[PDB]
């Protein structure tokens, strides 16, 4: 539950995302496979990737980053109402990729190092709070998919 305020902060902080899509997917994908290793192997089409400087040549993750972001932002304007459009992500990811939610927690962790990582002092402690507020939110209703489907 975010307030307007919070959901402003959200997409203000999207905008600077939406300035560069790929180039913010990228870390957000590298980010998360060199911190967390065990989650690129639920990628088939990156596990070849041995080392962040392939990772950082790869133009398919590239690509895959802006698919990953683009779904995020369109769920995160939502402002809270993206059952229809979380619905299929989280059948997609708990039934075909088989993603634990912890996963999900090391994206969303990801998301905010990076958004430090690519705007050190211009990701405030509010755009801060607010978007972890969003991503947790985004977390929680996808729990609540995965308990449906008892997925773990
Ligand atoms: C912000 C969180 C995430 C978003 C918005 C997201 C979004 C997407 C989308 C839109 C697709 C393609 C459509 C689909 O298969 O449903 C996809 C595919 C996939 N996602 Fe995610 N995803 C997220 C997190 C994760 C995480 C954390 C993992 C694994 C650690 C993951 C693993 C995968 C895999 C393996 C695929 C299939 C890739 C392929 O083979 O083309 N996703 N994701």
């Amino acid at each position: 539950g975010l307030s307007d305020g919070e959901w402003q902060q959200v997409l203000n902080v999207w905008g600077k995302v939406e300035a560069d899509i790929a180039g913010h997917g990228q870390e957000v994908l590298i980010r998360l496979f060199t911190g967390h290793p065990e989650t690129l192997e639920k990628f088939d089409k990156f596990k070849h990737l041995k080392t962040e400087a392939e990772m950082k040549a790869s133009e398919d993750l590239k690509k895959h980053g802006t698919v990953v972001l683009t779904a995020l932002g369109g769920i995160l304007k939502k402002k809270g109402h993206h059952e229809a459009e979380l619905k299929p992500l989280a059948q997609s990811h708990a039934t075909k990729h088989k993603i634990p939610i912890k996963y999900l927690e090391f994206i969303s962790d990801a998301i905010i190092h990076v958004l430090h990582s690519k705007h050190p002092g211009d990701f405030g402690a509010d755009a801060q709070g607010a978007m972890t507020k969003a991503l947790e939110l985004f977390r929680n209703d996808i729990a609540a998919k995965y308990k449906e489907l008892g997925f773990q």
